[PDB]
């Protein structure tokens, strides 16, 4: 009878798509950055115009690490004996020798500057990104309205990254592990993004203040496979309190990944720079706790392609259907990875479920 | 002419019996507990009337450590989604749906409540234990006559565990080691048991306090693989102070396993419980620093399947014949594993040598 | 176009030929001393003569580490059993048996005490060092003449020691890496030998004294594949500072090895013992730092097979064939590997651009 657990070997490939590495204010000082991203090590540095240019970091003449180099001009200078390379990857100059051969040059790759961020495309086929796989512009990023990002990054170590995307489905751990009240669940997959809508509140066995039915309406969306914004709206105190939530990763190797994630808020009228950087600090301060706490949930848990789901669950089988679509080759992509497939979760008996407990341990004290 | 070391590879397969996991005491406050074992995790809860129970720390639903949750009633409930499961593995409650599935059954694991200790059987062939195949009661634990354990636990990386229960035939490295006089060496292997019969003396070259003759009678067995137990016996002051030594391990993984002690003393006439109690310490604050000295030794040690003893030496290969029988199938044991084999070291020749060295160096001083 | 990177699995065999595993004062204190060597543990003792043995650290008789035992008459003793062990390898005594097997046989390695240094061969075929493969004797090591040497040890996890070799023919990196001036470079590979003969001067914009145009002349060779010795020379103040400077290595494993090197001075005239150690030590120091900064190219770099050289790189490829030599079977050496071979490169363009840069980097200031 008993039932036991699938745990196949964790994907030696990486996923097709947008990573994001981070902001361009942490990129754009001149140095080099070395980065340890998709089983091997890439430099990104910023020519003299501003370009942020990305290639391997390993150097072909003798090994050497670009990203311990120097920028010189529009190249990097390599810290072993000091040639240089521009951005498309083409040795310029060799500085003790008259002229270079044609033959010298690295892989370059494919990059994009927005919402000020960067973002790479792996992809092992090598080909470059078509025309409606990219990232949207946010709103109004720039502008005065919105305040700049509260970026936070953790480095996860001991398991894949799959876990992280299987949060879009688990409507249940936002009340047992981040202590939130959801209300509402719904999810749809279309052709390489996949979207979360939820309208949750806060649970009253807490110690500080929210409103009794104090609500959050979240609308999340990957534009898959690591790229995820999330809109949030509260309608408190006459008007709303517009946020826009970025979560973010990239793999170091199939066992570890970086998580990066910000927050933004719309200003608020009659309200400074600086009270509007406080909102971003202390939501983002917010969702740091909250993943901390996946984190430890994450460490401890084992792999498992086999779940065994409740009535209650979301589609974990159709989340991870839509989301192998990035680690096969384009051309094998099938129909059931790319379709349209929506549900919404019946939470009355749910909620029903979680008042019993709200109130329950509430008459516990005091 | 050289002979050359056989380092065969270490065995994937854990051994097949009880292994002790500790005292009932550490295991009954309510919490659970989780535990590395045999190449997995476990956890050990405990219910409300108190019987431990154990399964695979791993949940069905999402892979979460069942160990990392909370007791409730008599169900663990996952620190992920709070699912409940029994004893016997049924997951018992959901508490945000309605009914569980009937096809949600994870593995229990066979448990043996005794001694004050909890034992697990592993065996992968997944049958349970026989009828001849237990642990047995001691003479009178529990009653006032005998002090609790003096318990205490290592944790050894590096090599397996085949090598402390190598120590059955290895007279030799009392003296060396741990610096006593054997007078005596007696091994007898019955099916499943393996025993050690030995007569030791201290040693005269050693700074405080004992008798010119101070002499133990020591009488232990294996109630295999894992799991000794140890008579011990001093005439001295007019009556016999006896002592009972507990030794036992289990694996976590091939490289790695965890080993545990403890020692009762019987309560002599005219001595309080903490009179008492300090004599069990002092011992096993005596073999801890035996025991460290063995790790030191197996640290440092190469893993050798083929040994060259000399005239002096114990029955190792009929030691490793005896202990091969539970890394085996049942229906796979042959006769030359359980059969009785016994063997007695004259160490006439032996304790003469080592009288010349422990007057030697008398000599030496002051 | 791109051209990719060819890292092939490192050498599991290790290099055939002497390696210098420290000097003999370091081995001459009665007391054994472990060394990780060639994927295994050797264990380094000194009889009561002075004659240094060397065996296999791991003991026949129940694998236990020799290195960790004692030294008793001109025999190891083990720590686990007090088995003895002769220079030979040979049981000599058991101290609580009659008598010892003949069979009792351990390996021995060959040794060479030479130059105020230890040296072992290590060859997997087994054979012992042939009558033209050795190490030459220093001038005149020994006598006052010359100081005794300044020793240092690095040890160096992460890579294979190949690329330690291939400096050999980098002529650029004494500029970018260890700031000199190169004005002559040329190699010569004869068989089993490899030779660098350069001149280099100081640069000048460097902070504190040297003359405008100081000069040394260098002169180093391997005596494969893993000890090199470096004479030294530069006409100052009249007379002219001879020094030679030993640079020396042996793998742990094939991803990790230690690096050794030490430099003494012929005592000029007019300087008393104290003046021509601290020469030695200035000059060790010197170098120190400049291994140091290999290092840190070392660790960061990849492993590379199919490097893209310039006009002004040293010939990379006759080297790692010579010192392919070392990893294969003497009877599948060719003609390439031993030939000789010699090349010169043509600095007139590469010193003449390391001008420009040496002059520019002086207006900078201040
Ligand atoms: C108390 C005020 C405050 O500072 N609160 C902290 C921000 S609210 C918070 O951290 C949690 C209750 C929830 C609320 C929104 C949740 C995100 C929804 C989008 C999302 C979809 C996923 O699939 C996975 C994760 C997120 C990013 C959710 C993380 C938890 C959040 C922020
Ligand atoms: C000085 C008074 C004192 O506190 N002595 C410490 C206890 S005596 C001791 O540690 C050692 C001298 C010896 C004496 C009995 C030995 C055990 C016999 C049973 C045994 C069989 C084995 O195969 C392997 C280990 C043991 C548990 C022996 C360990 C060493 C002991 C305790
Ligand atoms: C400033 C006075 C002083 O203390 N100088 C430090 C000693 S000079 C030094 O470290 C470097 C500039 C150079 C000079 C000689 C170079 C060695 C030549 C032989 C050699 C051949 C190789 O293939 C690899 C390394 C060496 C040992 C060279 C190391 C760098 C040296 C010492
Ligand atoms: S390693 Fe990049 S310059 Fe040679
Ligand atoms: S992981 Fe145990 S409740 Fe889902
Ligand atoms: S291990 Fe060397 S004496 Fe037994
Ligand atoms: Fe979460
Ligand atoms: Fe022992
Ligand atoms: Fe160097």
């Amino acid at each position: 009878e008993i039932r036991e657990i699938q745990a196949a070997a964790a994907p030696t490939r990486f996923a097709r798509g947008w990573h994001c590495l981070g902001l361009l204010r942490d990129f754009q000082d001149g140095k080099p950055h070395s980065i340890e991203a998709f089983g091997t090590k890439l430099v990104v540095f910023a020519d003299s115009k501003g370009q942020l240019n990305v290639l391997d970091a390993y150097c072909r003449h003798m090994g050497g690490d670009l990203s311990r180099g120097e920028v010189k001009g529009d190249s990097i200078a390599c810290p072993f004996h000091d040639w240089r390379w521009n951005g498309k990857g083409k040795c310029t100059d060799i500085p003790y020798a008259r002229r270079v051969p044609p033959i010298a040059k690295t892989r370059a790759w494919t990059t994009l500057e927005r919402n000020g961020q960067l973002y790479v495309w792996n992809d092992p086929q090598g080909n470059p990104p078509p025309e409606d796989v990219t990232i949207p512009e946010i709103a109004g990023y720039g502008t005065d309205e919105w305040t700049d990002w509260s970026w936070k990054s953790l480095r996860i170590k001991g398991s894949h990254c799959r876990e992280i995307v299987d949060n879009v489905v688990d409507m249940a751990h936002f009340f047992y592990i981040h202590y939130s009240f959801p209300r509402y669940f719904k999810n749809v997959f279309e052709g390489h993004t996949a979207t979360q809508y939820m309208h949750s509140t806060g649970r009253e066995d807490v110690i500080s203040y929210d409103d009794p039915n104090a609500e959050l309406r979240s609308e999340a969306t990957y534009f898959g496979p690591s790229y995820m914004i999330d809109w949030l709206e509260s309608d408190a105190n006459g008007q709303t309190i517009e946020t826009i939530l970025i979560n973010c990763h990239y793999p170091v190797s199939n066992n570890e990944f970086v998580l990066q994630y910000g927050a933004i808020v719309k200003k608020l009228p009659g309200v400074s720079d600086e009270i509007a950087a406080g909102m971003a600090e202390q939501f983002a301060e917010g969702v740091q706790l909250g993943f901390e706490q996946d984190v430890e949930i994450w460490k401890n848990k084992a792999p498992i392609d086999n779940p065994l789901l409740s009535e209650e669950d979301g589609p974990v089988y159709q989340l991870r259907r839509w989301y192998q679509q990035f680690y096969v080759d384009v051309e094998d992509i099938t129909e059931d990875m790319t379709k349209r497939f929506e549900f919404e979760i019946d939470t009355t008996r749910a909620v029903a479920s979680w008042q019993k407990e709200v109130a329950e341990n509430l008459a516990k004290q005091a």
